[PDB]
């Protein structure tokens, strides 16, 4: 099936880029091959990048839309509501998880104001322009007039503002009856034509993450020298990630309903394996549709409303990552963290998982929005990122697998 041909050439992608990278690394790496070169063999996963970027507008704004237009005030009422209460908390806990494994495990053991950052964020979340939330966010800088914060739009897409929006917007066309109707069909129509780019676009994804992994790989000065400083902090996530979606997840769902959670995994297994090879929750929508709905049961509506928010709402794995990074930095910078603090942490990191691309890229763009939170050194994300394209894919997972199972208690809710 072509389906799982594509979850294979991509997982298979993923190993022959690791290998790549190693290869190319043994040859001299980067200074052997020199940014003429190196440029151009790490061109393929930025034109990767590019494209679902590009995508991520118009897919994220139409989905959004359309699945909130597609519950009628009695059901937004008590399964709208039902399912933000459910988001909420699942991206509460994963952040939780991230804070005590973080602690417990100290992957780190050997300026913007907090209420600027917190302003800020609730800025981008009403944003002042439609057309420039599309390619811009707000962000406060500091003039010495005494510190006096003044607010400028920074470049970066208001992921956060635009899901707003498009919920609000989404449920406005509800409320206009057969007048909306029109609009309706006009935003699925663009979201069906948008998810046939994405399809594409997954056909060039092995070759992209090919080469984004062995660019990434061969950036860094040794695999066995960085992992050696980053063993702990990739420890976390992936124990966080498994514990969210093997044990917190499938308990949550046991306790709202009575039915075997894992019975429930094994026929979404392919869109848990597409997400982990793709990374992109987003590229996963359709056929994390097609299993919920053909293998699991989940009526037509509560599917077309839960996956296609939760895909950008919700994000257990990008917040659980997010977390971890944050608690994982002040700690290779010797802060410390307080009650205060952990609960600043917590609530950054539930608002910057709802406003994460469903894409590879999605984490990293948003977790300074943690770090300015708690005044952490920014620079460290380069580190980061020499790792991102391991933890990401596991975050995509525990995503997407958060959804999954958000349908599935739905549905038995509505039962
Ligand atoms: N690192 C992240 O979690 C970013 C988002 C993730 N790539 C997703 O598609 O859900």
């Amino acid at each position: 099936l072509r389906a799982n041909l594509l979850v294979l050439l991509t997982v298979v992608a993923v190993v022959a880029g690791v290998a790549l990278g190693l290869g190319v690394s043994g040859a001299g790496g980067a200074l052997a091959l020199g940014p003429e070169r190196l440029s151009a063999f790490v061109f393929p996963g930025e034109l990767l990048l590019r494209l679902l970027r590009m995508i991520i507008l118009p897919l994220v704004v139409c989905s959004l839309i359309g699945g909130a237009a597609s519950l009628d005030p009695g059901a937004l009422g008590r399964l709208g509501a039902w399912a933000l209460l459910f988001f909420l908390v699942t991206t509460l806990l994963a952040s939780a998880l991230g804070v005590g494994l973080a602690l417990a495990l100290q992957p780190g053991a050997a300026s913007k104001e907090v209420l600027d950052s917190f302003l800020d964020l609730a800025r981008n979340i009403f944003p002042s322009n439609l057309v420039s939330a599309a390619f811009r966010s707000y962000s406060t800088t500091y003039e010495e007039r005494v510190k006096v914060p003044v607010g400028q739009e920074v470049e970066g897409m208001n992921i956060l503002g635009l899901v707003v929006f498009a919920i609000v917007f989404g449920v406005a066309l509800r409320k206009l009856g057969p007048e909306g109707e029109l609009l309706i069909r006009f935003f699925n129509s663009f979201n069906e034509a948008t998810m046939v780019l994405v399809s594409w676009i997954m056909w060039y994804a092995p070759v992209g993450i090919m080469f984004l992994v062995a660019g990434k790989i061969v950036e860094m000065e040794d695999v066995g020298l960085l992992f050696a400083r980053l063993g702990k902090y990739i420890l976390c996530c992936l124990l966080g990630h498994a514990i969210h979606g093997l044990l917190v997840l499938p308990l949550i769902y046991f306790l709202f309903t009575r039915k075997n959670p894992y019975r429930f995994l094994w026929g979404i297994v392919t869109p848990l394996a597409t997400a982990f090879g793709t990374s992109s929750s987003s590229a996963t929508l359709p056929l994390m549709m097609k299993c919920v709905e053909e293998n699991n049961g989940v009526a037509k509506h509560i599917s077309r409303f839960i996956l296609p928010i939760g895909a950008t709402v919700n994000m257990d794995g990008a917040a659980l990552f997010q977390c971890v990074a944050a608690v994982f930095i002040a700690q290779l910078s010797q802060q410390s963290l307080d009650f205060v603090k952990i609960i600043t942490i917590l609530v950054t990191a539930t608002a910057s998982s709802v406003g994460a691309a469903g894409i590879p890229a999605g984490g990293v763009l948003t977790l300074a929005i943690i770090l300015e939170a708690v005044n952490l050194p920014v620079d460290h994300i380069s580190l980061i990122l020499a790792v991102d394209w391991l933890v990401d894919r596991s975050c995509t997972v525990l995503n997407v697998e958060g959804d999954a199972l958000g349908a599935g208690l739905l549905q038995n809710y509505v039962d």
